[PDB]
């Protein structure tokens, strides 16, 4: 905001993904396909953190026919979620046999490094992409670096080589990577594929080579992009590089869906992706999905365990009072609300915010403000501090969101 | 890399900071500086987690007196981490009334707008900047939006006004900011203080605010450039905001230190700042600090428990060897190890890492390559993989990373 990419409007079900649509977060389930029961339960628990859209693996002849299944039981549940299918090497085969499984699925995905060789690759790509014209479904045409067809990449190679400048081998992997989605891209719209029905992504592993690729991508095509990158790994390093490979592109207006590849740890929840992604889209103001906390760091010049309770407070606060002011409140999942450690920064830090508090660090009187819409409310003293603003911030939300029109 | 915005070299302590220089990692102590003890703990903490330089809020007479004490038992244990103290509103007087707390500093912090108000202002700025080119200190001036100059925005919400196409109010605010650094900056540098001995910065919360802020900062003056995302809150949404923040300056070549400002929560420690720093810099290909793990995020055509465990437990043995590792073995801290799930991935994204495995997905054979420097090293089967994985990690790194020269 701004200014996105214009792109055509391609509906995967019912979510409308391009560039006149908010960027869309999904994510990709990790439970067998097969096993019905836990396959549904998953894309329940996804969908219920925030996934728009899900993605599941269609890799054999068990999975394809537990999809139906699948989404029969999501439709029970009145949820509309649309499902992505994921194929590689046999996708033309199981769409081919398996006709409920190709209606079920609201969009396929094909890898164009995952379809075989030679002319092989060819029939199978076309027999995806006539499947999916004849049900009127959208496609991905998702390329992966860690699947580059090893034909194309020769073919660059030596094109590179004969260049008065020849690039190194790394470039050539990227425009690669690149080139093999633009041909496919190509070639489907040639055969009569929408550009209604067409998304594509080319992810590759490091924040600085996605942004080469995904600039390249958004400039020679003109489809809307799947963004992600891929592999991202564990912990705190696959949180960061997601973000920071991400931002640069999307501050750009590049990406018109994410999905954040994050290996779990055994311990945590498939959704930790969906929040991750949230929290990306928010960071940039590109959607709003729940109220957020700003905070200072603390420092030398407050007490530490009293501060960082409130803030914690706080944050537990408005996530607890969320799915109530939703439905009283319109608009509501845009505030702002901060949580300030001292006077150096925290009046004016608050008044940036919707409402906020400062509290007494050292050397300062035991009392509190709380600005709310840039300008000084009331000030706290006492015990009871974090929830006499709590209510504030309930009272300052019932008016400032309040419904009507 | 590349390419660095070239800048003039600030030593901090024996730290060079620049152009010129690798992009270093700064933290905060939350102590109470008045406490000898527990700040020298935190001090010690932070630089053995990766601060490379640590600044301490220097708030009142009693941390003012402390900071000769925590310098002389850093000193003590053989650490020479440079220490910065952090000034508002009575800097001046501090640094005056307590010259051996200002030789024991590194470098001084100075907000221009904690500086006090109208000629007072002046005066207290140039005490302090001849202080420091007395003692031929090095200085930080640092605007925070939190602590924005009202005279100052003032001044230029009238300068706007007058303008034919006036700019919204907060466009103003991000004016001003700039405005507050980089006149200081002039003065800084119009009393004799050097350009080696000056870095800059003008904080924000918001990633899209702080961008923009920083590319005016990097054009508008030579200075290397103190880089955050201020206040930047807590758990994911401080990580990903911070990264998200930093990335697109980083990569446009903008910013010689960095310091993620999260809020903790009340049981994690102080160092996941240092820890969230780090990634940063190594997601962007700026900064090798330790061997890291590519992964994908596991989907349905593989065993998840088996998996997520297998890719921590990698995770969790390379950081359990490097301190080892570090010693025997130049350059280790570059190594790129691949966990992969399946087929469809495996082998691409192993082949261009240093080593990586590929495991047995569903439809395939029990068995798991392993590729090292871009080919097929082995296939592993049966118990132990992991252990047997680890292994040839050990060997390869013995090999690949031996010493000499
Ligand atoms: C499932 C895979 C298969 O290509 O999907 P992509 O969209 O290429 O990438 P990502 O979302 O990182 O998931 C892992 C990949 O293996
Ligand atoms: C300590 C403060 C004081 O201005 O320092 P800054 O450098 O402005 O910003 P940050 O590092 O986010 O820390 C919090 C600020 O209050
Ligand atoms: S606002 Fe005050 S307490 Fe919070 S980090 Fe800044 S100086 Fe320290
Ligand atoms: S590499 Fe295989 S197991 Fe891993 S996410 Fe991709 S398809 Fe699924
Ligand atoms: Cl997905
Ligand atoms: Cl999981
Ligand atoms: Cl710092
Ligand atoms: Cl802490
Ligand atoms: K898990
Ligand atoms: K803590």
């Amino acid at each position: 905001e701004g200014m996105r990419r214009p792109t055509p409007t391609v509906y995967v079900g019912r979510v409308p993904i391009g560039g006149a649509h908010p960027i869309a977060v999904q994510s990709m389930t990790n439970t067998p396909t097969r096993d019905v029961e836990a396959t549904t339960a998953q894309v329940l628990e996804l969908h219920r953190a925030g996934s728009e859209i899900v993605r599941l693996t269609v890799n054999d002849e068990e999975a394809a026919k537990a999809v139906p299944e699948i989404k029969r039981r999501l439709l029970a549940e009145g949820v509309e979620v649309p499902l992505v299918g994921d194929f590689h090497f046999n996708g033309h085969l199981l769409l081919r046999k398996y006709p409920k499984m190709a209606e079920a699925l609201d969009k396929f995905r094909i890898n164009p490094g995952t379809l075989g060789r030679g002319r092989h690759k060819d029939e199978h790509f076309a027999e995806m992409i006539r499947i999916a014209m004849d049900l009127g479904k959208p496609v991905r045409i998702g390329a992966n670096w860690g699947s580059l067809d090893p034909a194309l990449l020769t073919e660059l190679m030596d094109r590179n080589a004969s260049r008065p400048e020849p690039k190194s081998a790394h470039e050539v992997v990227l425009e690669a990577l690149v080139e093999s989605a633009v041909r496919a891209y190509e070639a489907a719209l040639e055969m009569g594929l929408g550009e209604d029905k067409l998304v594509l992504s080319a992810k590759v592993s490091k924040a600085r080579d996605l942004v080469w690729v995904y600039r390249e991508l958004a400039r020679r095509t003109q489809a809307p992009l799947h963004l992600g990158l891929t592999e991202a790994g564990m912990g705190v390093k696959g949180i960061v590089a997601s973000a920071a490979a991400l931002a640069p592109l999307l501050l750009e207006g590049i990406g018109d869906t994410i999905r954040v590849s994050l290996t779990p740890s055994p311990k945590e929840p498939r959704t930790k992706e969906v929040e991750v992604a949230q929290e990306i889209l928010q960071a940039l103001g590109l959607r709003a999905f729940a109220p957020e906390v700003t905070s200072c760091p603390g420092c030398g010049r407050t007490t530490s365990t009293f501060f960082q309770e409130l803030a914690e407070e706080v944050s537990r606060r408005l996530k607890e009072r969320l799915p109530e002011w939703r439905a009283r409140y319109p608009g509501v999942e845009e505030l702002k609300v901060a949580v300030m450690g001292c006077v150096v920064n925290g009046p004016g830090e608050s008044k940036h915010a919707h409402i906020g508090i400062s509290l007494p660090g050292a050397g300062e009187e035991p009392k509190a403000p709380v600005y709310a819409d840039g300008k000084l409310l009331t000030i706290l003293k006492g015990e009871g501090i974090a929830e006499e603003f709590l209510r504030l911030v309930e009272d300052y939300v019932k008016t400032r969101f309040a419904p009507k029109a």
